[PDB]
């Protein structure tokens, strides 16, 4: 049997992966959201499907962030795959019009809090078979592509993270982690939520190697 | 006649740039520290060289940055160059040992005290002629060195001025402006601080191409 555990699971992309992974037979599933009485599609997802585990997680929110551990250990003695999903993206454009609680926030949540999660979770993927880490980045997060947009605090904190990905990834291989910055790609080229997921599913499974940044499709991002 | 504004001119890099700006004839420098009342030698070197202005800035501090703007002004109608050079690196090794106190400490000084800094001075530069501005970054901040060491958190704040630093160069260019990002050199191969303060005055009155991540002595970093 193999844990897989996504933040940020009560809709979106998160929703999508979880709605998969309990069709894949012997997976159990932590599936967060912040308010989850309030996550009707999700709680319906783990009464059908009880390997689904739904648990509270403000990725924003230090004491949040501070009961994850615990909160997973009613669960679960390991994880398997981790996937850092939560995050925002409310700011775009231009630095001069960018203001302070923009780059706070997305800091706060799009950085710390993926930082934070993966360090309260070390413990129990150390103790999982799989040793597999996905933070979902960006395309946008790459310092080498030229989208012809500006990102403005969101692309600065994806930047960030996978930065802090790439050293992690590095730190991490003597203890045979496979760590990944993975684009999900743009979902409602659009595609939907349950393609993202789909492709999500088979690169969770098909990454054998370390300090990729990926896209959905398994194709390699410049940083 | 030209005025530059140098962030953290108490010490290090800064100070060096300070003293040798204030060698040159047409040169004002607005220098900055957070507590000019201790700053010896720079109130020495402006005692003697009244082109150098010291005022009080820390840009960890909201309330700080929301005055610099008014308080140069006193001394200066326009900036001809900027140079975000007061910064911290506190914060190195494995991401596991970070803890949190260390990633926000490191965001607040080295990302949204630089990006708010630029946008209180923003309308005294449009107000220059030479529209220059030059972040002090690190090659600790690029996405593609690898120099077999862990920057935790001052590494992950270098990149995230670096991808916002990118954007501004293209915000900037049709108001004609030159944004850099510069790699001071490694100081105490090593090189001394009025060995960096030479290359980068040069480098600051010769680029005229905007969007580079720099080096001291001119050559080129990848993002
Ligand atoms: N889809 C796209 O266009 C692209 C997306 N990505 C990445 O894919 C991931 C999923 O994005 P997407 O599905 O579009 O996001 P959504 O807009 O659908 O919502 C983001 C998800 O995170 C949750 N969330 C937001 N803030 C917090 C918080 N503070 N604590 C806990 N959970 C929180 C949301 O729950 P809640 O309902 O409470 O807000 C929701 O589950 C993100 O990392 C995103 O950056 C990357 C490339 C582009
Ligand atoms: N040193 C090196 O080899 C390298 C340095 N760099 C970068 O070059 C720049 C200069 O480095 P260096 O001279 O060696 O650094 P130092 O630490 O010697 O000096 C840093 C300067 O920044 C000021 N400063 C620190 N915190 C604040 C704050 N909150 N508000 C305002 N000013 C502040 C310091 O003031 P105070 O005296 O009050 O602390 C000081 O004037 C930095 O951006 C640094 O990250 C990049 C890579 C290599």
């Amino acid at each position: 049997e193999q844990t897989y555990f996504i933040s940020g699971a009560n809709r979106g992309i998160g929703f999508s992966v979880v709605q998969r992974l309990a069709a894949k037979s012997g997976v159990k599933v932590i599936a967060t959201a912040r308010d989850p009485a309030s996550a009707t599609a999700l709680n319906e997802l783990a009464k059908e499907n009880p390997q689904v585990k739904v648990v509270q997680l403000d990725i924003s929110d230090e004491e949040s962030i501070k009961k994850i551990a615990k909160n997973v250990s009613q669960y679960t003695d390991s994880i398997d795959v981790f996937v850092s999903n939560a995050a925002i993206a409310k700011s775009f454009g231009p630095l001069l019009n960018t203001p302070r609680e923009q780059w706070i926030e997305h800091f706060f949540t799009n950085v710390l809090g993926p930082i934070r999660l993966f360090q309260e979770l070390y413990p129990l993927i150390k103790k999982g078979t799989q040793k597999k880490v996905f933070f979902i980045s960006s395309n946008a997060g790459s310092l080498n592509l030229d989208f012809g947009l500006d990102f403005s605090a969101y692309g600065q904190s994806k930047a960030a993270l996978n930065y802090s990905t790439k050293e992690l990834a590095r730190q991490l291989k003597p203890e045979n982690f496979i760590v990944a910055a993975v684009h999900p790609g743009v979902v409602t080229t659009k595609i939907t939520p349950e393609e993202s997921a789909a492709a999500l599913c088979k690169l969770f499974e098909s990454l054998n190697t370390t300090g990729k940044y990926l896209s959905y499709d398994g194709t390699e991002l410049p940083w």
